[PDB]
């Protein structure tokens, strides 16, 4: 029992997978709320609240936002001189945001930011706030897993920040930091068994 | 044991505190390495490795980097016209990094980054990499927690990137994303009990 509970603690993050395919089972709303409450236990700089989670419950609003992001995405890749074949293969990786039972957009906001007159420290503060939001993202993906819910974070909305703010009527200083698809995994997976860090850990 | 396993999973992230005071009990290296390995299960964009962890095992190296950082800190705050006592109160907040049993610098590196001709997508890709490292930061803090080890992430090095690169002999595109002090907490603390998300969760 003691061994099992310690094991469980060391399985929590290993339950976390970047799930591509979801079942059509509905997701109980209270699990998302409770998961988000747990995500916001991630650390943040003193007296700041860098993270906001924006839950796209209205299906028509999600679809309109994604459709516009898709149009930007095709037009960008079309400027790059990509052939139409390779464009649909690229944009089709975003279909998961259309199909997921629920989508949540993590956002940065400057709540508690210091005001510096110089660009260097202004940028540094912004980067610090961004790291904090990413922490909250992992905490969400884990808090969902631990409630049996699959999820996938994708950069997505970072490349369409204006579209996101416009479509959601959000102020200029809310910065989207991707999109989190949520649902019951269509096909369950076994746990992660992490490999050693090897060259990803540098000793000085 | 089925319930104990379920409970252990649920407890994981709730063991994590931003710990400010550690005991002098030495940190087993094994646990840091395994925690770092778990940390790297955090999500990353496809075919990238955005994160490196730089473990400052050499005391004189740690000490010299921090001294250089402090000097820059006092110098910035002095330009701002802060009075000396106020400079010193701010600078004292960094003492935790001197005293911590172990310190690990999380870093961004553009391993697998896409090369775009335009600033917009270049900055987006960089943002996306930054969020991922943040996610790996949370994951390390939690992986350390489930192994009985406290930690604290501090924005610190983000405000002195050139010095960190110079002091550690790292190439220009390694970007420090704070610092993580690690140790056995000086005073135990119970599990967190997160409050509801409230105004940090926006419904759309
Ligand atoms: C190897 C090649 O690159 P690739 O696998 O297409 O990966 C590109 C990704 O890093 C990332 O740029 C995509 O998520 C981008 N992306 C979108 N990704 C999405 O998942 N959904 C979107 O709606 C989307 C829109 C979009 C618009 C403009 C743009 O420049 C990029 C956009
Ligand atoms: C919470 C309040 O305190 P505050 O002093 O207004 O918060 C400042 C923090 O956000 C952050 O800017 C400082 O901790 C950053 N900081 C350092 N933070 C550290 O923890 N250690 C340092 O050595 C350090 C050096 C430093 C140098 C220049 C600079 O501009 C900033 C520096």
């Amino acid at each position: 029992t003691a061994e099992a509970l310690e094991l469980g603690r060391q399985q929590a993050q290993l339950l976390r997978r970047s799930v591509r395919r979801f079942s059509t089972d509905p997701v109980p709303g209270d699990l998302v709320e409770a998961a988000v409450a747990e995500a916001l236990t991630a650390p943040a700089p003193h007296h700041t609240r860098p993270t906001r989670f924006v839950w796209l419950q209205t299906p028509a609003i999600r679809a309109r936002l994604l459709d516009r992001m898709k149009d930007k995405w095709r037009s960008d890749l079309t400027s790059d001189g990509l052939p139409a074949d390779a464009i649909e293969r690229r944009v089709a990786r975003g279909q998961i945001l259309y199909d997921a039972p629920e989508v949540v957009i993590p956002m940065l906001v400057p709540d508690g930011a210091h005001s510096y007159p110089d660009a260097a420290r202004t940028d540094a503060e912004h980067t610090m706030f961004t790291v904090a939001v990413g922490a909250a993202v992992q905490a969400l993906l884990v808090a969902l897993a631990v409630r049996g819910l699959g999820s996938c974070w994708i950069g997505s909305t970072i490349f369409a920040a204006d579209l996101v703010r416009d479509e959601l009527d959000l102020p200029v200083d809310w910065e989207p930091l991707g999109a989190i698809a949520i649902g019951y995994a269509d096909e369950p997976s076994g746990l992660r068994d992490p490999v050693p860090a090897a060259d990803l850990l540098i000793l000085k």
